[PDB]
């Protein structure tokens, strides 16, 4: 509506300050194309820069954190060499884009050697981490989660930390980082899920693991959960960043509700929902997924059953115990 | 003496790099080919000779190899002939380049003079660069003018890093004017030099010569005015008399060496 429009604002913008640097120094209409492909990293940016109160230093700090990106992708997309691009286009724009990324990002900066200072403390983290990550392909949660908090995590929460050091005043330091960490593991899970298919474009690894039952269902979820958690809880800490929650519930449920499923089944993540309920003096549990007719009297939920073989049960349940998955069977019917 | 000075800054040089590459995941194979770029962690003894105070000199000099050294490496990754890996590559590549920003910067008069020289004529280097793969010279005009940017303005931003992190009175043009000078005798030679190794497709100058498309005598012209630019540069006071010899050593070896080699 308005919010959504300064984001789309930024994101063009960035795009444009990107594809026009490409251009000048060389990069063919092919390199150039494909730098603007990339819209979450364009978009991000603006994410980055939600604490930055003059909108004109925002501008500047949001295409500069663009340019490396970028560069970076780019520098990615060159280990990768599956890109078709050309190698030496993609390896020379890529030191430009940087070259100029530093050189905004230090005008902008608080302190001269703030900017050098923080792309150098996780440095070797982050360097060395990502050459163990494709060392060895991970193999259950616990180590997917690992690497992804490198290559994913570090990665922008460096950026987080730019933000804040080029975003002047009321920048909180090492929440906005705390953001970026947490809402690039979310992203970094989108991606891993999301399947473009192009080339020689591998499933995700944990994607993979998921549906060779080396990862369980319910695990992503719970994390995806932490993920929103950790990530509303930083734009929480004050001056605050009211506008990113709704960004970060976004992406967390673009994941959950979209994503998810195409690799689960039927049965999304934990146990099969169940109603429990006295009848006939016994104690009764019942899957959702077999109960047919479901109707509401007053405040109770009246249902019938498949009890085994053409046994038809039946039950009755406060609305108050009756499990969501089966008040939604009251919507289908009437 | 000096020759002395110049071996052990090599050795200082070569450590600084393949202790760092080392230390963030370089395999031992790449550590080694970082070790074996040995003009590379030389000439950054040579950019740093007007400076004074002797500590300031080699922190300097370091540094500077360093983001040479990674600049390489962004080189070999992109030829893809090296047969290292290419993630190794990449990650020390830019480490070094993250430790030399952060050297550099911690050694200089004004911090955001690095990224200025750094961003200064960072289009005229990189697209350069991209035109000079693009389309490959036929005649000694279209080398040197590609040479002039992969070979004489990489070296330049580094001679005036030096000058910016080298303290006072260091006559910045005249460092420069001196590396860009140097810089493209040191590339001739480099063309004009088959190692055997992989891929290695013979020397585009040396072709050239071999081919008959670029004259003996215009390679020797051209080596003699560089000679000059850069005996001129060193000249100019405070002056660098020290790299006098280092200029007639390297342009006379291409002369007496590798030229007739290629003389086809």
């Amino acid at each position: 509506v308005d919010d959504d429009d300064k984001m789309l604002a930024a994101e063009a913008a960035n795009r444009d300050h990107v594809t026009r640097c490409v251009a000048q120094t060389g990069g063919s209409p092919d390199l150039v194309a494909h730098t603007a492909a990339l819209r979450l990293y364009l978009r991000v940016p603006h994410f980055l820069t939600e604490w930055t109160t003059d909108p004109d230093r925002r501008a500047a700090v949001s295409r500069a954190l663009a340019l490396d990106i970028v560069s970076m992708k780019l520098l990615d997309d060159l280990m990768d060499d599956d890109t078709g691009l050309d190698r030496v286009e993609l390896a020379c724009v890529c030191l430009r884009l940087h070259l100029r990324a530093l050189h905004e990002l230090e005008s902008l900066a608080r302190d001269p050697k703030a900017v050098t200072d923080i792309l150098e403390q996780d440095a070797v983290h982050l360097c060395g981490g990502q050459i163990r990550t494709k060392r060895s392909r991970a193999t259950n949660l616990r180590e997917w989660r690992a690497h992804a908090s490198t290559y994913g995590s570090t990665f922008l929460g460096r950026y987080g930390a730019l933000a804040a050091a080029c975003g002047g005043e009321g920048q909180p330091a090492d929440s906005v980082r705390e953001f970026a960490e947490a809402f690039a593991m979310t992203i970094t899970m989108a991606d891993d899920l999301t399947d473009y298919d192009r080339n020689g474009e591998r499933d995700g690894n944990l994607a993979h693991l998921m549906r060779t039952g080396a990862v369980a269902g319910q695990d992503v979820v719970d994390l995806l959960e932490e993920l929103r958690g950790r990530a509303l809880a930083a734009v929480a800490a004050p001056p605050g960043a009211p506008g990113l929650v709704p960004v970060v519930h976004l992406y967390t449920d673009d994941v959950l509700v979209r994503l998810l499923p195409r690799h689960l089944g039927e049965a999304g993540a934990g146990a099969m929902a169940t109603v429990k309920f006295k009848y006939k003096g016994e104690e009764k549990e019942v899957d959702i997924s077999k109960i047919k007719k479901v109707w509401r009297v007053g405040k109770m939920i009246s249902f019938t059953y498949d009890e085994g073989g053409g046994k038809t049960g039946r039950g009755a349940v406060s609305e108050k115990d009756a499990p969501k998955e089966l008040l939604q069977m009251l919507e289908k019917q009437k």
